[PDB]
């Protein structure tokens, strides 16, 4: 069921064939041997060069990879170009930090001398989503490639060209076959891969449904995992928030990638005094959305990645309204072949409303009204999610104080989400566990090998 | 059923009542509320003091807690005193490193100000084994207590007195009720606990069967886990090994805690040149064993923890022989009420013999003969386990170079296994994943909360 179906026109561009049991078997043995090869010999310097090379090609053919993502899951070409740029950076980052992150860590003891090596463990299985085709892969491929963990990837069924093309990208960079292999497999084959003794760990970014499913199979086979699940991020606006600056980030905060971002600012928490003012501003901002062809430079709102996604976001809005939510803006159906959903804003949300605790992976602004910081922090923590979130206050000492009181994995001050090579990314609760990127992400599947020498 | 049956006499000394469903419900709610209290307001100093107090009491009543373990799982009283000493240590270590370890981490980035907080996450379920009643508990309790994660313990059924007394110990130290609670629950209840939204993680130490079951349930519920399973450590004696030292550590290496140590030196790998020389030495060492009353200072070999335990080891010895292994020494049945198994040595194991790959949790020396150093590394790695291991050589750099080629979590140079609060403990493969102790085990269930302020 792997097809590239352009979200703008809804026309199938390419259909890919599944991988067979034998094919999969061959892929794992190749990967396993490569792991052993990198364990016996020191090919580190080579992988570094190959990783830099990957960055160069991406830079060189940036527009080519960008369009592939647009035609695959229908996001703005300009955004796609941006994703690519972040990828070039994640790649150069680990290729540069390679030696530092891999050197031995000495330990302090009176009993003698001790330290630990950062070694590779084996073949890693990566399960990724469609919202950020290349970023989702590079986020975990770059670190493990440096470490020496061959990788096998099972991407989303709607972005097969990006998954396939990423493998070629790495090969074209001079990487040995098996460094990373894309797998057009079913979920039954995924459980087989996990159950294979040649696979040592699994890193999955996606939905709770799949996360629970994979994590369970992973745990049944004693395999280590890291889950990067969804978010229902709280964008808190304190009394001293800068509104001229606030106006500059709002569009991006909730309409970037049509709202299909795990760290999207799904929940807007605003004070009683600012409630009306905010409704006007969010509305003013949502009105500037120019939807249309995602390849066109002047389009600012892309269509959702699939007909199902659109159906889901709409059902969610409906449900909200059926339970008391107030329709502040949008909600008008769009007439066009594309999987479009116009920006919509809802408020008047209460705890007895199921949407209050649900994540809407679309262009839907949600306004929550509180009477104080205490209440803001309370609403913010009243969630099964804990990925990101934002604190808006001109006083940074103040924003920091509040942020630390939020049960979440990340807090962005006076801005929407941001991802960088050096910054760790992950969350808590139903948003998963484990951190990606930075140095914490580098060691997820590293074997801390202790060498102890007593006196 | 949770019962204390002295392994020496096989007499029932205690019979505890299983925890009721409502009792379980109340415990988790108390733990949840306590977690919230420590998350909303700082009580680190109080916890530090109380942990130091736990150490003080242990120091004071060492012999009382030692006898408890001996009567619970039958270990030598002197070994138990040693255990308590290691607990006192772990406790003080974490109380002393508290501030340092819980310190925020700055992040280098030229795009803005960034750092991450180390925060508590919730209630942790701990499943610990019987081979080290107190040590096993302290390994995870100390770090998590300082962190601020209340804890619920599910200990082995054969050492309920230990499990229960440890909770009392913590309450005596002054720690608020809920810091750690012992649960005399069934495995169905353990499953319920794992499914509870109040529990945020699971750290288990035990068998593969239990681990798979527990990790499977944890995964189905998105709960992070760390597993400390068995081992079959390779004790490699290089060509330049010093036999004076070798002789001094041999008894401890395999007969400490009667061989019931995950890091016991289960697989001795020697060169042809030293094969017969080693068979004599190991035999000489094993002959010095004096089994008897564990409370008696004279005793140098304790009975196993249970009848089933003995039955199992005896079967493994039998199985090895029925498949070709050679009986180098012992194997004779001890006529006595206790669960005694006389020290035994076997050799001539081949890949076609099941025992070649099985871990024996008893006083059974195993000898593997190799013709080269490379073959030694091969046999060492030809294992489904990868916990610890020892490299014996008079050349430090040589020993360190060989260690690095072993696929294991810990390597001990010129010595048997050791465990200090500053040293990370953990392995790879079927030995599990994750680490305990040192700073690494500290952050296992910690929330790295990124705070990001762009320029």
């Amino acid at each position: 069921a792997y097809q590239t179906i352009y979200p703008y026109t809804n026309e199938v561009l390419h259909t890919f064939d599944n991988m067979t049991d034998q094919g999969l078997a061959d892929v794992l043995e190749r990967a396993h041997l490569l792991y052993k090869k990198w364990r016996k010999e020191d090919h580190l310097e080579e992988r570094k060069a190959q990783l830099h090379q990957v960055a160069n090609i991406l830079r060189r053919d940036r527009d080519k990879y960008a369009e592939i993502m647009t035609k695959d899951m229908g996001k703005l070409f300009t955004e796609a170009q941006g994703e690519v740029d972040l990828c070039a950076d994640i790649a150069d980052y680990y290729a540069d930090k390679a030696d530092e992150f891999l050197m031995s860590t000495p330990l302090e003891t009176d009993s003698g001398q001790a330290y630990y090596l950062k070694q590779s463990t084996g073949v890693i299985l990566a399960v990724e989503p469609w919202n950020f085709p290349y970023y989702q892969i590079m986020r975990v491929f770059a670190p493990n490639f440096i470490v020496g963990n061959p990788m096998v990837l099972k991407h989303a069924s709607i972005c097969p060209r990006s998954a396939q093309s990423f493998e070629e990208l790495v090969l074209e960079a001079g990487a040995e076959a098996g460094s990373i292999t894309n797998l057009f497999i079913s979920y039954d084959q995924v459980s087989q891969v996990i159950a294979d003794k040649r696979v040592v760990g699994v890193c999955l970014t996606g939905s709770e449904r799949g996360g629970a499913s994979i994590a369970e199979e992973a745990g049944k086979n004693l395999k280590k995992t890291t889950l990067e699940l969804g978010g229902d991020d709280a964008f808190i606006i304190l009394d001293d928030a800068d509104w001229d600056q606030l106006e500059k980030v709002l569009y991006f905060s909730r309409l970037y990638n049509a709202g299909q971002v795990c760290t999207s600012s799904k929940r807007f928490i605003v004070l009683d005094k600012d409630y009306d003012r905010f409704k006007e501003l969010l509305t003013k901002v949502f009105k500037t959305a120019k939807w249309g062809d995602p390849m066109d430079p002047e389009t600012t709102l892309a269509p959702l990645s699939s007909a199902q996604a659109k159906a889901d976001v709409l059902d969610q809005i409906k449900l909200a309204l059926d339970h008391g939510a107030e329709l502040v803006y949008g909600g008008e159906a769009i007439d066009h072949p594309g999987h479009f959903v116009m920006p919509t804003i809802i408020a008047g949300l209460t705890k007895d409303n199921p949407i209050y605790y649900q994540e809407i992976f679309g262009p839907v602004g949600e306004i929550y009204k509180v009477s104080s910081e205490e209440e803001a922090i309370e609403v913010a923590n009243d969630s099964n999610y804990g990925l990101g979130g934002t604190i808006f206050s001109s006083n940074q000492e103040h924003a920091k104080a509040v942020a630390a009181k939020i049960e979440t994995g990340m807090s962005f001050i006076n801005s929407g989400w941001t991802s960088l090579p050096e910054l760790p990314f992950g969350g808590i609760k139903h948003s998963g566990y484990g951190r990606e990127l930075s140095e914490l992400g580098f060691t997820s599947f590293v074997n801390e090998h202790l060498i102890y020498i007593p006196n």
